[PDB]
């Protein structure tokens, strides 16, 4: 049966899983004060999507809909929509719509509106807070602070077009939090159908983290983003669905250049990877590596230590 | 090495010259015009050309130190590649990968972090790439900004696109029109070449998306030659080409029936049988398969 990969391009050449920003680096670090429970950016082996994960990057953390002022403020009411502006359906089985922010944030953009009649278009800096009540989206809502109290139209289509992450008190970078997942239906109920979290249970494991820094927009945010695949290979999963023949792919990470052997990793079926380390560990890699499947293995498989 | 294309369907995919997904599939007559986009430019073998690079949020976007021009709103950026290192002008291609391969004013946040303490700021922008402060392969772009004070100097600093606008219908973007990347001060270099159909009864078929307005009555067609998610894929599977063209079904698999066929160009671009300016209508499972290498003078099925 098909013989199963991982894509050959570099860190840098890759995009986050959980914001539309470019990796930099791989990163390990302790995840027992933490669930690492992430949504996006969640895929297996064989390409079975999970959570919110949808296949490109360019749609993490955006939005659609039709917009309403909230009383006389700044805020807007966002009936939300789908990516190709046809109606949303709240009784399908996930989470929230495909592409929610995942974490707990104020994430700053611009809120962009066209009225359909005669071509008129306009936009506005906004903000929406995922942790507050008025964060709704499986209910099909979600609410902004904007610039403006008069400028957006009703009944127009509207996007939201992420850039970076806000932060606001004396605790420098006490937000986002970024592995406090949302309530996605606010106050009413309970998050539902949710990809599980992930802990490494071998001696001496830790997770492997695809890191990036979001851009900050106000204040002293934690700039941290760690996902769990690549989107390059939530997409290359999806396309290719070469069959798990056992629990975990070792994968070997190699420089091209000496053919020499830097590290080896556990990618688990279900769609993240281990390492032997203990502590924060900022990988020291040349820019040229990349990830190579070498066998079929299983979740007792003692690694090289990093 | 067998020639493969993705399976991925169109709504799944990514516009190739601006970071927003892809709505629909577009043919047209382009005789009366120069079709020569930089970004979304790759052979079959993989080959990039221009100045495409391989992932979809780095276009249109702008990193550097920024400086204030004058005591205006306007701030000059000196350009870094994507991980903060140098940009060299004398690398031979048009501009540094990624630069905005229309004329067209394009809005979106400047964004700034002061390294000693970790304080950030954005502010609402605009870079103008019809001006004459438009010279990314000289190492620098103009924004005019909200603000008149609030970016410090030496610091990282980053443009993320956001969308277009226009002033004074329709008549702006320009997305045939190539910047001036050296401003008045040369000519462009290293571009990928035009493109057009050379068998009769053939148009371009174009990967298209609306990108967002921002202001004013823009023109927000952008059409790509190949979805960013091709050009990775031609980049990492590097199959070598039989031939100049690839033959190409486009198949509902629903039902297994082919709804068009169409030519992929070995140099990186679609051509279908048709006369005049036509929305494709295609099923939302819908997705492009290659069936096999033939030549220039195959006659495609009417689209
Ligand atoms: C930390 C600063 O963040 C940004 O400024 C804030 C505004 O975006 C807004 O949220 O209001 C607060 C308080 O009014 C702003 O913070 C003050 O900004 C001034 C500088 O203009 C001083 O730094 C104060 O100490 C901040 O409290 C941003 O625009 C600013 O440059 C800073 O990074
Ligand atoms: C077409 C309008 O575009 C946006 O408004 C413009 C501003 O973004 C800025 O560029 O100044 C111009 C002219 O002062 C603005 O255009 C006017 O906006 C008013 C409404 O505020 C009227 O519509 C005028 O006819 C425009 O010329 C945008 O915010 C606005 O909602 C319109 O889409």
């Amino acid at each position: 049966s098909k013989p199963f990969t991982v894509p050959i391009l570099t860190v840098e050449e890759m995009s986050n899983s959980r914001f539309p920003i470019p990796l930099e680096k791989l990163y390990t670090g302790p995840s027992s004060a933490f669930v690492v429970q992430p949504q996006n950016g969640r895929c297996t082996t064989d390409g079975v999507l999970l959570g919110t994960t949808q296949l490109s990057a360019v749609n993490i953390c955006n939005f659609r809909g039709d917009v309403t002022r909230v009383g006389i403020s700044h805020d807007y009411t966002m009936n939300l929509v789908s990516q190709n502006w046809n109606n949303y359906d709240p009784t399908e089985e996930i989470p929230a719509p495909l592409g929610t922010p995942d974490f707990v944030g104020k994430i700053q953009g611009l809120l962009t509106q066209t009225t359909r009649a005669d071509g008129s278009t306009r936009a506005h800096k906004a903000t929406v807070s995922t942790g507050s009540v008025h964060f709704t989206p499986k209910l099909g809502s979600v609410q902004f602070t904007t610039d403006t109290n008069n400028d957006f139209q009703t009944g127009q289509n509207t996007k939201f077009t992420p850039v970076g992450v806000i932060q606001d008190g004396d605790h420098h970078q006490n937000e986002p939090q970024q592995w406090v997942l949302p309530n996605y239906s606010g106050t009413s109920g309970h998050n539902v159908h949710l990809a599980p979290a992930v802990a490494p249970t071998f001696p001496g494991e830790q997770l492997l983290f695809f890191r990036s820094t979001m851009p900050g927009c106000s204040g002293y945010p934690n700039m941290n983003l760690d996902c769990l695949l690549p989107q390059e290979w939530v997409s290359h999963f999806y396309q290719e669905a070469a069959p798990a023949q056992s629990d975990v792919a070792l994968l070997r990470f190699v420089n091209p250049d000496t053919g020499r052997v830097l590290f080896e990793c556990k990618l688990h079926k279900s769609g993240y990877i281990t390492v032997a380390h203990t502590g924060p560990y900022d990988l020291v890699i040349p820019p040229n590596g990349y990830f190579r499947f070498d066998s079929w293995v299983n979740q007792f498989y003692t690694l090289a230590p990093m």
